[PDB]
C-alpha cells in the first residue's frame, strides 16, 4: 500500500509477429469487446486480461482505490522471448521498452520502468541496458530465472551483471519458463509449484555461481518471496558444507552467508510464511509486490502486511515502500 | 534421539539382477576394499557407501552413541525399480522386505520395517502389502513421490490406498526420478532443491486428488518436512481459490483443510523452518526423520529439535518419539 515492485503491463497493441520476423510461436492480443482481452499462443489462447492490463487510466484508479502510489511496471515474463532469434528479440525489447517509458511520461510519480533485455544475447543486452537506463531512466530491468539453457550463473552472463553493477540497474528475477508438459499438466502446477523451484534454483545458481562475490554491489530482487528458498536454505547450506566437491568448485563461500545480500518481494501469501521471509532474508530486504493484475497475486495490497501485530510501524514502511526505493536507488 | 522415522538400509548382497531377469537398468552392490562398498547402476559407480549401510551390529554402534532407539529401516529410494516388468519389481520387493524382515527380527527392540511395493502395478503391489503387513509384521511401507508417469492422485493407484487404509498399513512417502541432467545438472540441485519440489508435488496430488478425503483414515509421512509446502501452502491454498477450474475439479476443499490430516519428517536443518514446520503441519504430526546414513540427513540426531528453547518438554517429546509411535500404530 505505497509502492509495488511487481506489477506486470502490456502495450494496448503491438505489430503482427509472425510477419515481422518470420516465424512463430510468438505471442499476441485480441480484444473481442471492450473490457477483456485475449492472449494467444499463436496456437490456442492462454490467458485471459482486463483493461487494467494495458490501459494505464485504469491502472491509476484501481491504484487509488487500493491506496498503491507507485508501480514500478515491467512486461509480461511470456513477452521475454529468450528463445528466439536474438535481433529479433532486440527488436522487441526496442518496442516493448519504448511504451513502457511512454507510459511513464504520462504519470512520472505514479510509475517507474522495469526493461526488459535480449538475454540470450549478452553484449546486444548490454547496450539495451545503456538505453533503458541512461535514455529511457529506467532504474532496473525484469529478467527471467533461466536463459534458454543459461542458469543465472553461466559466465556468458557476467558482462550483463558487470554493466548492471556499473550502470546502478536494479534487476527483478522473475521466474519463467517452467516444464508445462506431462506430470506438470495438472493443478495448475507449473504456477504453483513449479514458480517457487525456478526462483529457488536462480537464488542457488547465482550464489554457488559466484555472482554476489564477484559483483557486490548489484541489487537483485527475486519473484514470490524467493520461491521455497527462505525454508529449503537450511538444506541447501548444509549440502553445500557436505559435498564441497559438487557445490563449491565455483565460489567457497557458504549460501548461508548471502542471507542479507538480495532482496524478495513479499508476495508469499500467509503471515507465517511473511514472518519466515522477514526473519530470513531480513526486514530491510523484503519488498511488496503484488503481481498486479493477474489472479494469483494479492488482492489488496498491503493487506498482508498491514495485518502482522509483530511488525512496527517502522518496518510495515520498509516493506510497503522504504526498501523498495532503496533496491531501485529512488528518494521520496 | 528416540525415534528416527527415516533411515535406509542395503542387503550386503543380492543376486545379478541382469542376469535374473534378462535386462540392464538395476543397481548392483559391490565390495572391492574394506568398509566401503559402491553402488553401480549400468555402468558407473554413483554411489560410495558405508559399513553401516548394510551391517546392523555396525548402526547399532552408531544408535547406542547417538542416543536413537529405533530406527523405521526402508530401502534406498533407487531400489525402488518402479521402471521394470512389473513381475520383476515384485521379485525384487520380496527380497528386499525379505532381508529387511531379517534385520528387524534380530533386533525388534532398536528397528521397525517398512517395505517396498511394486506400485506400478498395482494388483501385485496389494499383494505384496498383505504379505508385508501379515506375514513380516511391517507398520508401513515406503513409496515414490510418482510413478512413472503417474502421479499419487492416479485412479489405478488407488485399490492400493484402499488396501493400506484396511490393512492399518503407513505409507511413507520419499522422492526420488527427479530431473537429474540438463540445468538440473549442477550445484547438486536434484537433492537440495529436486527433492523438496518433487515432495511438495506429491502432497498437491493427493490433496487435490480427493485422496485424503476418499480415504481419511490413510496414514501417510512426508519426508523432508515436506518439502516447500510449509511454506508455499499460501501460495497453493490462495491459487486454488482463484482458479477451481483448474484446482477444484477433483476436490472442492481447499488444501488448507488438509493441514493436520498428514505427517512430515522433521529433516529442515534450521530452527526457523523447523518452528514453521510445526506451527503449520502441528505438533502432533512433525516426527523426527534423519535420513541415516547419508550424509544429507541430520548428523546429531534430536539436536535441532533439543536446541529449540520455544517448545516445552511434552512438544519436544512428541518430535522424537510420540508422534513417530501414533504414525506408525505401536507402543512404547
Ligand atoms: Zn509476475
Ligand atoms: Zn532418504
Amino acid at each position: 500500500m505505497k509502492i509495488d515492485i511487481h506489477s506486470h503491463i502490456l502495450p494496448k497493441e503491438w505489430p503482427d509477429l509472425k510477419k515481422r520476423f518470420g516465424y512463430g510461436g510468438w505471442v499476441q492480443l485480441q480484444h473481442h469487446s471492450k473490457g477483456e482481452a485475449k492472449l494467444l499462443k499463436d496456437g490456442k489462447v492462454f490467458r485471459v486480461v482486463r483493461e487494467n492490463c494495458w490501459d494505464p487510466e485504469v491502472r491509476i484508479r484501481e491504484m487509488d482505490q487500493k491506496g498503491v502510489t507507485v508501480q514500478a511496471l515491467s512486461t509480461v515474463p511470456v513477452m521475454f522471448s529468450y528463445w528466439a532469434k536474438p535481433e529479433d528479440t532486440l527488436n522487441l525489447c526496442q518496442l516493448l521498452n519504448n511504451d513502457l517509458a511512454s507510459t511513464v511520461v504520462s504519470y512520472p510519480r505514479r510509475f517507474v520502468g522495469l526493461g526488459t533485455l535480449p538475454m540470450q544475447a549478452p553484449e546486444l543486452a548490454v547496450k539495451e541496458m545503456e538505453r533503458c537506463v541512461k535514455e529511457l531512466g529506467f532504474p532496473g530491468v525484469q529478467i527471467g530465472t533461466h536463459v534458454n539453457e543459461w542458469d543465472l550463473n553461466a559466465q556468458e552472463l557476467f558482462p550483463v551483471y558487470a554493466a548492471a553493477e556499473r550502470l546502478k540497474c536494479s534487476l527483478f528475477v522473475h521466474p519463467w519458463d517452467m516444464q508445462m508438459d506431462g506430470r506438470m499438466a495438472k493443478y495448475w502446477l507449473p504456477w504453483l509449484v513449479g514458480m517457487p523451484a525456478e526462483t529457488t534454483i536462480a537464488i542457488c545458481s547465482m550464489i554457488m555461481g559466484g555472482v554476489f562475490e564477484k559483483f557486490p554491489k548489484l541489487k537483485v530482487c527475486f519473484a514470490h518471496g524467493g520461491g521455497a528458498f527462505p525454508f529449503t536454505v537450511g538444506r541447501i547450506s548444509h549440502g553445500f558444507s557436505m559435498r564441497p566437491d559438487l557445490c563449491a568448485q565455483d565460489n567457497p563461500m557458504n549460501p548461508k552467508k548471502y542471507l542479507g545480500s538480495f532482496y524478495t518481494d513479499a508476495l508469499v501469501h500467509d503471515p507465517l510464511s511473511l514472518k519466515l521471509l522477514t526473519d530470513v532474508i531480513g526486514k530491510d530486504k523484503v519488498i511488496l509486490g503484488t503481481d498486479y493484475p493477474f489472479p494469483l497475486g494479492e488482492l489488496e495490497p498491503g493487506k498482508l502486511i498491514e495485518s502482522m501485530e509483530e511488525f512496527d510501524e517502522e518496518t510495515k514502511n520498509k516493506l510497503k515502500a522504504g526498501n523498495a526505493l532503496a533496491f531501485l536507488g529512488l528518494e521520496r
